[PDB]
């Protein structure tokens, strides 16, 4: 019959950057090249009937090889999804290629209460929305790196990398210190936060 693909369906490149999404088909005579965004639930047509719909005009042109943008932003992130049919609708064929637009991570934030009562739960925060794939975290205590491997086992600590938190359950008088993280996402350089004291005392705090 008549075979679509793409060379390369899982597409990276930097924010800003022109990127040309292929689509190959061999098979066919009078084809209609049609394309669809998906990101969510949204569902957006690129191309209707071999031309580039209006919302995409400005910047994305078309040829029968694929459809290449003059530029991307981090909105763009997606799966597109190339659909070739023979005039009349008996050959049909298509591929799909997931667009991620590389974004280097902010300056993360962290959040680091001041005072936590021992015996309690305390979970410190750290995070950046801004990096494209998203960032992994990894904490810091007086400069010691906490993984590398724990850093001590004299603390019922718990890290996660996809959330950043760090979890102390329960908190010791040994958490007492100070804390700064950092985020990275295997593109750019990775970023460090400000660092914030935590003072873990015996009484209720609060008041
Ligand atoms: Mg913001």
């Amino acid at each position: 019959k008549g075979s679509v693909y793409t060379a390369q369906s899982d597409v990276q490149v930097p924010e800003n950057e022109s990127i040309k999404l292929t689509c190959t088909y061999s098979g066919f005579s009078s084809p209609r090249v049609e394309w669809k965004f998906v990101q969510g639930s949204t569902t957006a047509l690129v191309c209707y009937n071999s031309q580039i719909t209006a919302p995409y005009a400005d910047r994305v042109t078309f040829s029968s090889s694929g459809i290449t943008f003059s530029s991307v932003t981090r909105k763009d992130n997606g799966e597109y999804t190339c659909m070739v049919s023979e005039e009349g609708g008996q050959n049909y064929g298509e591929v799909s290629i997931h667009l991620t637009v590389l974004v280097p991570p902010s300056k993360p934030t962290i959040s680091v209460p001041s005072s936590v009562t021992i015996g309690n739960r305390a979970v410190l925060t750290c995070s950046e929305h801004d990096g494209s794939p998203p960032s992994e975290y990894s904490w810091f205590k007086d400069g010691i790196s906490m993984l590398t491997t724990r850093a001590f086992m004299n603390s019922s600590f718990t890290i996660d990398p996809k959330s950043g938190d760090l979890i102390f359950d329960p908190v010791t008088a040994f958490d007492s210190g100070e804390y700064y993280c950092q985020a990275q996402n295997g593109y750019g350089t990775a970023m460090r936060s400000e660092a914030a004291h935590m003072d873990a005392v015996e009484l209720n705090v609060g008041g």
